[PDB]
């Protein structure tokens, strides 16, 4: 089955912009956000965090321990995870999987660390990858850091490592609203076994499609299901009407 994700961004408690269901108590609730989702057709739940501390760690916390009550479904945390004992504590507390970027990066054995005490399961590693002269290449530091690092042999090391799956997010659809990076898709999905989630670029229901059919295992989206752009139950009545294998 092809996974559908929502993607709240989260700041002190807040669902960043909130959402358009007047049907909910509190639009800017992301457990009631989530947990909305999770009853209508979402498979997955990403929440990343961008409260500027210093309650950012308590905040995050409280946000996974509240949602791990309220949920049923499988949730990633992301948002400033820099070292082992932050993802020890998210994870202890409920979190099924973090997300990391940068800190992956400056330190590969990181991976290996999560994988090694919870499972290659719970390290969903996000690679913000752009063109730059010909190649995919690999940026850190909310896409201002050019690593240096090419697509092709970060994947590699990934896997390597033992992540358990990829969000390939594509620097070249940041706040495109045009279409999934399907050539950045089918370019990464012969170099790994590993889940590849899409993100970034998602306008309408057939980007959806075109991201399947590229290869991704998973597309993640935020305010177009946010701001009901596209209903999720549509997305998959769509995607099931053609040929894609979706948990209806």
């Amino acid at each position: 089955a092809k996974r559908i994700d929502a993607a709240l961004i989260v700041k002190d408690g807040r669902v960043v912009k909130g959402s358009n269901f007047e049907n909910l108590r509190d639009s800017g609730d992301p457990v009631e956000l989530g947990k909305f989702y999770s009853e209508i057709g979402i498979d997955e739940l990403s929440f990343w965090d961008i409260t500027a501390s210093v309650e950012k760690r308590k905040t995050m916390l409280e946000l996974v321990e509240k949602v791990a009550e309220q949920i049923d479904i499988p949730f990633t945390v992301g948002g400033g995870i820099h070292d082992f004992e932050t993802a020890s504590e998210l994870i202890l507390r409920g979190a099924d999987k973090v997300e990391i970027n940068t800190a992956a990066v400056e330190n590969p054995s990181l991976i290996t660390q999560i994988a090694q005490t919870f499972g290659s399961q719970a390290v969903v590693v996000y690679i913000a990858a752009k063109r730059v002269d010909g190649e995919f290449m690999v940026f850190t530091y909310s896409g201002e850091k050019n690593t240096g690092i090419l697509l092709r042999d970060w994947v590699v090391e990934v896997e390597k490592r033992g992540a358990g799956e990829i969000v390939l997010g594509s620097i070249d659809r940041l706040g495109t609203k045009s279409g999934y990076d399907t050539e950045m898709i089918r370019f990464v999905r012969p170099l790994t076994t590993l889940p590849i989630i899409a993100h970034r670029g998602a306008g309408k229901m057939e980007h959806f499609l075109e991201a399947f059919l590229a290869g991704a295992d998973a597309a993640k989206a935020d305010s177009v299901f946010h701001f009901r752009e596209i209903d999720v139950r549509e997305l998959k009545e769509y995607l099931k009407k053609h040929g894609v294998n979706v948990r209806l």
